[PDB]
Protein backbone atom coordinates (compact mmCIF):
# COMPACT_ATOMS: atom_id res chain seq x y z
CA UNK A 1 0.00 0.00 0.00
CA UNK A 2 2.17 2.88 1.01
CA UNK A 3 4.78 1.64 -0.76
CA UNK A 4 4.49 3.86 -3.19
CA UNK A 5 4.45 6.76 -1.10
CA UNK A 6 7.43 6.28 1.13
CA UNK A 7 11.21 7.23 0.09
CA UNK A 8 13.03 9.84 -1.77
CA UNK A 9 11.28 11.45 -4.35
CA UNK A 10 8.04 10.72 -2.45
CA UNK A 11 5.45 13.56 -1.58
CA UNK A 12 4.21 17.12 -2.69
CA UNK A 13 7.82 18.94 -4.15
CA UNK A 14 9.05 21.81 -2.58
CA UNK A 15 9.91 25.25 -3.95
CA UNK A 16 10.90 28.33 -2.40
CA UNK A 17 8.12 29.40 -0.01
CA UNK A 18 5.73 26.32 -1.00
CA UNK A 19 5.88 24.11 2.51
CA UNK A 20 2.81 25.95 3.37
CA UNK A 21 1.08 23.76 0.92
CA UNK A 22 2.84 20.82 0.33
CA UNK A 23 2.55 19.64 4.51
CA UNK A 24 -1.44 20.70 4.82
CA UNK A 25 -2.27 19.19 1.04
CA UNK A 26 -0.26 16.27 1.89
CA UNK A 27 -1.98 16.27 5.00
CA UNK A 28 -5.56 16.15 4.07
CA UNK A 29 -5.06 13.89 1.05
CA UNK A 30 -2.25 11.83 1.49
CA UNK A 31 -3.89 8.64 3.31
CA UNK A 32 -7.46 10.28 3.75
CA UNK A 33 -10.68 10.87 1.88
CA UNK A 34 -12.31 13.27 4.80
CA UNK A 35 -12.38 16.21 1.92
CA UNK A 36 -12.78 13.36 -1.31
CA UNK A 37 -16.29 14.96 -1.88
CA UNK A 38 -15.31 19.04 -1.52
CA UNK A 39 -12.69 16.53 -5.31
CA UNK A 40 -16.20 15.01 -6.92
CA UNK A 41 -18.80 18.22 -6.11
CA UNK A 42 -20.27 19.29 -9.57
CA UNK A 43 -20.44 23.30 -9.91
CA UNK A 44 -23.21 24.97 -9.30
CA UNK A 45 -25.12 28.39 -10.22
CA UNK A 46 -23.63 30.52 -7.39
CA UNK A 47 -19.91 29.27 -7.99
CA UNK A 48 -16.66 31.29 -9.20
CA UNK A 49 -15.42 31.64 -12.13
CA UNK A 50 -12.37 29.54 -11.29
CA UNK A 51 -14.09 27.14 -9.27
CA UNK A 52 -14.04 24.25 -11.83
CA UNK A 53 -10.23 25.26 -12.88
CA UNK A 54 -9.47 24.83 -9.15
CA UNK A 55 -11.45 21.21 -8.79
CA UNK A 56 -9.46 19.40 -12.28
CA UNK A 57 -6.64 21.33 -10.88
CA UNK A 58 -6.69 19.83 -7.22
CA UNK A 59 -7.78 16.68 -8.34
CA UNK A 60 -6.14 16.16 -11.60
CA UNK A 61 -2.79 17.35 -11.05
CA UNK A 62 -2.34 16.84 -7.87
CA UNK A 63 -4.42 14.50 -5.53
CA UNK A 64 -4.70 11.66 -8.06
CA UNK A 65 -0.61 11.77 -8.59
CA UNK A 66 0.14 12.03 -5.14
CA UNK A 67 -2.23 8.94 -4.42
CA UNK A 68 -1.41 6.80 -7.10
CA UNK A 69 2.68 7.66 -7.49
CA UNK A 70 3.60 9.01 -4.22
CA UNK A 71 5.37 11.78 -5.75
CA UNK A 72 3.65 15.50 -7.07
CA UNK A 73 5.26 18.59 -9.30
CA UNK A 74 6.66 21.52 -7.43
CA UNK A 75 4.86 22.79 -11.24
CA UNK A 76 1.27 21.94 -10.35
CA UNK A 77 1.61 23.49 -6.95
CA UNK A 78 2.84 26.37 -8.25
CA UNK A 79 -0.33 26.54 -10.85
CA UNK A 80 -2.76 26.18 -7.78
CA UNK A 81 -0.51 29.83 -5.95
CA UNK A 82 -1.49 31.58 -8.80
CA UNK A 83 -4.97 30.69 -8.79
CA UNK A 84 -4.53 31.77 -4.85
CA UNK A 85 -3.73 35.01 -5.93
CA UNK A 86 -6.44 36.03 -8.37
CA UNK A 87 -8.88 35.54 -4.81
CA UNK A 88 -5.84 35.95 -2.74
CA UNK A 89 3.90 35.69 5.70
CA UNK A 90 1.49 32.65 4.56
CA UNK A 91 0.23 30.35 6.80
CA UNK A 92 -2.05 26.82 6.73
CA UNK A 93 -4.95 28.48 7.84
CA UNK A 94 -4.76 31.52 5.44
CA UNK A 95 -4.56 28.46 2.93
CA UNK A 96 -7.32 26.63 4.02
CA UNK A 97 -9.64 29.42 4.07
CA UNK A 98 -9.17 30.98 0.52
CA UNK A 99 -8.76 27.45 -1.15
CA UNK A 100 -12.62 25.84 1.10
CA UNK A 101 -14.17 28.37 2.21
CA UNK A 102 -13.37 30.89 -0.39
CA UNK A 103 -12.88 29.42 -4.01
CA UNK A 104 -14.85 25.56 -3.51
CA UNK A 105 -17.02 26.52 -0.92
CA UNK A 106 -17.12 23.47 1.17
CA UNK A 107 -19.62 23.00 4.07
CA UNK A 108 -16.96 24.24 7.19
CA UNK A 109 -16.35 21.55 8.86
CA UNK A 110 -16.89 22.56 12.22
CA UNK A 111 -20.53 23.74 13.68
CA UNK A 112 -19.93 25.06 16.98
CA UNK A 113 -22.22 27.03 19.40
CA UNK A 114 -22.52 28.61 22.36
CA UNK A 115 -25.18 28.92 25.09
CA UNK A 116 -28.29 29.20 22.78
CA UNK A 117 -26.57 31.60 20.97
CA UNK A 118 -25.93 31.98 17.25
CA UNK A 119 -24.18 28.74 15.65
CA UNK A 120 -20.90 29.42 14.55
CA UNK A 121 -19.72 27.78 11.40
CA UNK A 122 -15.62 27.45 10.75
CA UNK A 123 -13.18 25.14 9.21
CA UNK A 124 -10.67 24.87 12.04
CA UNK A 125 -10.49 25.49 16.08
CA UNK A 126 -7.94 26.78 18.17
CA UNK A 127 -7.33 26.03 21.81
CA UNK A 128 -6.25 28.01 24.38
CA UNK A 129 -4.47 27.24 27.72
CA UNK A 130 -4.12 29.13 30.68
CA UNK A 131 -1.48 28.89 33.75
CA UNK A 132 -2.32 25.22 35.37
CA UNK A 133 0.84 20.73 35.92
CA UNK A 134 2.05 18.58 34.14
CA UNK A 135 2.30 17.73 30.32
CA UNK A 136 -0.88 18.50 28.30
CA UNK A 137 -3.29 16.39 26.29
CA UNK A 138 -5.40 17.41 23.59
CA UNK A 139 -8.30 15.85 25.67
CA UNK A 140 -7.72 17.96 28.64
CA UNK A 141 -6.81 20.69 26.25
CA UNK A 142 -10.21 20.92 23.78
CA UNK A 143 -11.90 20.56 26.58
CA UNK A 144 -10.81 23.19 28.99
CA UNK A 145 -11.12 25.21 25.84
CA UNK A 146 -14.78 24.39 25.27
CA UNK A 147 -15.23 24.83 28.92
CA UNK A 148 -13.47 28.04 29.46
CA UNK A 149 -15.29 29.64 26.14
CA UNK A 150 -18.64 27.73 26.78
CA UNK A 151 -19.04 26.08 23.54
CA UNK A 152 -20.23 22.46 21.96
CA UNK A 153 -20.47 20.87 18.53
CA UNK A 154 -23.95 21.40 16.78
CA UNK A 155 -22.95 17.79 15.05
CA UNK A 156 -20.14 15.91 15.13
CA UNK A 157 -17.27 17.01 12.55
CA UNK A 158 -15.96 14.23 10.10
CA UNK A 159 -12.63 16.41 9.65
CA UNK A 160 -10.97 17.82 12.69
CA UNK A 161 -8.63 20.47 12.08
CA UNK A 162 -7.21 21.86 15.87
CA UNK A 163 -4.94 24.33 15.88
CA UNK A 164 -2.28 24.35 18.74
CA UNK A 165 -1.83 27.07 21.39
CA UNK A 166 0.57 29.95 20.00
CA UNK A 167 2.40 31.67 23.52
CA UNK A 168 4.09 34.08 22.11
CA UNK A 169 2.47 37.26 22.67
CA UNK A 170 0.43 37.17 19.80
CA UNK A 171 2.13 33.98 18.45
CA UNK A 172 5.35 32.09 17.94
CA UNK A 173 6.03 30.12 20.87
CA UNK A 174 4.55 26.15 21.89
CA UNK A 175 4.52 24.20 24.60
CA UNK A 176 5.51 20.27 25.51
CA UNK A 177 1.64 18.75 23.94
CA UNK A 178 0.61 15.36 24.06
CA UNK A 179 -1.42 14.51 20.72
CA UNK A 180 -3.69 12.01 22.08
CA UNK A 181 -4.46 9.13 19.53
CA UNK A 182 -7.89 9.39 20.10
CA UNK A 183 -10.29 11.89 20.91
CA UNK A 184 -13.81 11.29 22.34
CA UNK A 185 -16.13 13.84 21.77
CA UNK A 186 -19.35 12.50 23.27
CA UNK A 187 -19.54 15.02 26.41
CA UNK A 188 -18.59 18.07 23.94
CA UNK A 189 -21.45 17.29 21.34
CA UNK A 190 -25.07 18.68 21.73
CA UNK A 191 -27.74 16.01 21.28
CA UNK A 192 -25.82 12.89 21.91
CA UNK A 193 -25.85 10.45 25.15
CA UNK A 194 -24.00 11.37 28.05
CA UNK A 195 -22.91 9.33 30.59
CA UNK A 196 -24.15 10.39 34.58
CA UNK A 197 -20.66 10.25 35.94
CA UNK A 198 -21.78 8.25 39.08
CA UNK A 199 -23.72 5.53 37.98
CA UNK A 200 -23.21 5.27 34.72
CA UNK A 201 -26.62 6.28 33.37
CA UNK A 202 -28.23 9.16 31.28
CA UNK A 203 -26.83 12.46 32.20
CA UNK A 204 -29.48 14.76 31.83
CA UNK A 205 -27.91 17.89 33.65
CA UNK A 206 -24.31 19.16 33.19
CA UNK A 207 -22.84 21.75 35.31
CA UNK A 208 -20.46 24.31 34.82
CA UNK A 209 -19.90 25.09 38.61
CA UNK A 210 -18.92 21.75 39.37
CA UNK A 211 -15.69 21.80 37.29
CA UNK A 212 -14.02 23.04 40.20
CA UNK A 213 -15.05 20.69 42.13
CA UNK A 214 -12.21 17.93 42.86
CA UNK A 215 -14.13 15.34 44.92
CA UNK A 216 -16.27 14.33 41.75
CA UNK A 217 -14.30 12.42 39.05
CA UNK A 218 -11.33 15.60 39.30
CA UNK A 219 -10.92 17.16 36.12
CA UNK A 220 -13.55 15.41 34.10
CA UNK A 221 -16.42 17.35 33.28
CA UNK A 222 -19.53 17.23 35.33
CA UNK A 223 -22.86 15.38 33.74
CA UNK A 224 -25.07 13.42 35.59
CA UNK A 225 -28.82 11.77 35.28
CA UNK A 226 -31.77 13.95 36.79
CA UNK A 227 -31.37 11.73 39.91
CA UNK A 228 -28.03 11.81 40.60
CA UNK A 229 -28.16 15.52 39.48
CA UNK A 230 -30.59 16.45 42.77
CA UNK A 231 -28.49 14.43 45.35
CA UNK A 232 -25.15 16.45 44.30
CA UNK A 233 -26.97 19.69 44.45
CA UNK A 234 -28.67 18.93 47.57
CA UNK A 235 -24.75 19.37 49.28
CA UNK A 236 -24.97 22.55 51.19
CA UNK A 237 -21.74 23.51 49.23
CA UNK A 238 -23.73 23.00 45.41
CA UNK A 239 -26.87 24.44 46.47
CA UNK A 240 -26.81 27.36 44.17
CA UNK A 241 -24.70 25.81 41.83
CA UNK A 242 -26.44 27.14 38.17
CA UNK A 243 -26.80 23.68 36.62
CA UNK A 244 -29.04 23.43 33.65
CA UNK A 245 -30.14 20.62 30.95
CA UNK A 246 -27.75 19.09 28.09
CA UNK A 247 -30.00 19.08 25.39
CA UNK A 248 -32.51 16.22 24.34
CA UNK A 249 -18.05 8.63 18.45
CA UNK A 250 -14.54 8.64 18.58
CA UNK A 251 -12.01 11.05 16.17
CA UNK A 252 -8.31 9.55 15.08
CA UNK A 253 -5.73 11.35 14.59
CA UNK A 254 -4.35 11.11 11.13
CA UNK A 255 -2.00 14.15 10.79
CA UNK A 256 0.61 16.33 12.97
CA UNK A 257 1.29 19.41 10.90
CA UNK A 258 4.65 20.37 12.34
CA UNK A 259 6.63 24.24 12.36
CA UNK A 260 10.04 24.79 12.86
CA UNK A 261 11.50 27.90 12.49
CA UNK A 262 10.21 28.59 9.05
CA UNK A 263 9.87 25.25 7.74
CA UNK A 264 6.46 23.24 8.14
CA UNK A 265 6.86 19.82 8.19
CA UNK A 266 4.08 17.03 8.33
CA UNK A 267 3.50 13.33 10.14
CA UNK A 268 0.63 11.44 9.19
CA UNK A 269 -0.38 8.12 9.93
CA UNK A 270 -1.25 5.48 7.64
CA UNK A 271 -2.31 2.85 9.55
CA UNK A 272 -4.55 2.07 13.20
CA UNK A 273 -1.02 0.52 14.45
CA UNK A 274 0.85 2.81 16.61
CA UNK A 275 3.93 3.03 15.37
CA UNK A 276 2.35 3.09 12.03
CA UNK A 277 4.13 6.68 11.63
CA UNK A 278 5.63 8.45 8.48
CA UNK A 279 7.36 11.54 8.27
CA UNK A 280 7.68 14.13 5.63
CA UNK A 281 9.99 16.76 4.48
CA UNK A 282 8.56 19.15 1.91
CA UNK A 283 12.15 20.72 1.17
CA UNK A 284 14.04 17.50 2.01
CA UNK A 285 17.30 24.72 -8.68
CA UNK A 286 14.93 22.63 -7.35
CA UNK A 287 14.23 20.61 -3.96
CA UNK A 288 13.90 17.10 -3.50
CA UNK A 289 10.93 15.34 -1.23
CA UNK A 290 11.30 13.06 1.25
CA UNK A 291 8.46 10.82 2.73
CA UNK A 292 10.39 8.87 5.27
CA UNK A 293 8.95 5.84 7.80
CA UNK A 294 8.61 6.67 11.77
CA UNK A 295 8.35 3.91 13.86
CA UNK A 296 10.14 6.17 16.66
CA UNK A 297 7.51 8.69 17.10
CA UNK A 298 5.83 5.85 18.51
CA UNK A 299 7.88 4.31 21.51
CA UNK A 300 8.00 7.64 22.84
CA UNK A 301 3.93 7.83 22.52
CA UNK A 302 3.70 5.02 24.71
CA UNK A 303 5.10 7.00 27.67
CA UNK A 304 3.49 8.45 30.62
CA UNK A 305 2.19 11.87 30.88
CA UNK A 306 4.72 12.61 33.65
CA UNK A 307 7.48 11.00 32.30
CA UNK A 308 7.26 12.82 28.81
CA UNK A 309 7.60 15.86 31.55
CA UNK A 310 10.57 14.95 33.16
CA UNK A 311 12.54 13.76 30.07
CA UNK A 312 14.68 16.25 28.56
CA UNK A 313 12.74 17.58 24.92
CA UNK A 314 16.34 18.23 23.33
CA UNK A 315 17.64 14.91 24.87
CA UNK A 316 15.16 13.15 22.49
CA UNK A 317 14.81 12.22 18.69
CA UNK A 318 14.53 14.05 15.84
CA UNK A 319 11.26 12.76 15.02
CA UNK A 320 9.46 12.66 18.38
CA UNK A 321 11.14 16.30 19.43
CA UNK A 322 9.31 17.60 16.54
CA UNK A 323 5.66 16.04 16.88
CA UNK A 324 5.39 16.56 20.60
CA UNK A 325 7.34 20.14 20.84
CA UNK A 326 7.15 21.54 17.71
CA UNK A 327 3.11 20.64 16.52
CA UNK A 328 0.88 23.18 14.88
CA UNK A 329 -2.04 21.83 14.14
CA UNK A 330 -3.30 18.12 14.53
CA UNK A 331 -5.93 17.01 12.69
CA UNK A 332 -8.75 14.13 13.35
CA UNK A 333 -11.53 12.46 11.56
CA UNK A 334 -14.24 9.60 11.87
CA UNK A 335 -11.95 6.14 12.10
CA UNK A 336 -14.38 5.66 8.69
CA UNK A 337 -11.48 7.69 6.81
CA UNK A 338 -8.51 6.39 6.53
CA UNK A 339 -7.12 5.41 2.57
CA UNK A 340 -7.52 1.74 3.85
CA UNK A 341 -10.29 -0.52 4.15
ZN1 LIG B 1 -22.70 21.66 40.14
ZN1 LIG C 1 -27.06 9.01 37.83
Amino acid sequence: GLEIMIGKKKGIQGHYNSCYLDSTLFCLFAFSSVLDTVLLRPKEKNDVEYYSETQELLRTEIVNPLRIYGYVCATKIMKLRKILEKVEEKDPEEFLNILFHHILRVEPLLKIRSAGQKVQDCYFYQIFMEKNVGVPTIQQLLEWSFINSNLKFAEAPSCLIIQMPRFGKDFKLFKKIFPSLELNITDLLEDTPRQCRICGGLAMYECRECYDDPDISAGKIKQFCKTCNTQVHLHPKRLNHKYNPVSLQNMELFAVLCIETSHYVAFVKYGKDDSAWLFFDSMAGFNIPQVTPCPEVGEYLKMSLEDLHSLDSRRIQGCARRLLCDAYMCMYQSPTMSLYK
